[PDB]
RNA sequence: GUUUAG
């Protein structure tokens, strides 16, 4: 709800425990789809696991996630997104 | 043996 959004922005403004925001590109919206999962189940699990705010890109726009949180947490979420994107490329590529 | 949540 709005409480979560407001508190998230307040945490960014303190720049204590949340201190990093990074763009994480993947090759295509099809990659985005498989990384996010149905109903966003996989990207929501990733946010929970890494304690990160993640913005999923809209289909048809640039397939680039934005990941925000503690530096080491953003690095873990970025690692998992990029590894997932490479996974789907390796197993789907013709 | 995966295919877009707020």
């Amino acid at each position: 709800g709005h409480h979560h959004h407001h508190h998230m922005q307040a945490a960014l403004l303190r720049r204590k425990s949340v201190n990093t925001t990074e763009c994480v590109p993947v090759p295509s919206s099809e990659h985005v789809a498989e990384i996010v999962g149905r109903q966003g189940c996989k990207i929501k699990a990733l946010r929970a696991k890494t304690n990160t705010y993640i913005k999923t890109p809209v289909r048809g726009e640039e397939p680039i996630f934005v990941v925000t949180g503690r530096k080491e947490d953003v690095a873990m979420a970025k690692r998992e997104i990029l590894s997932a994107a490479e996974h789907f490329s390796m197993i789907r590529a013709s």
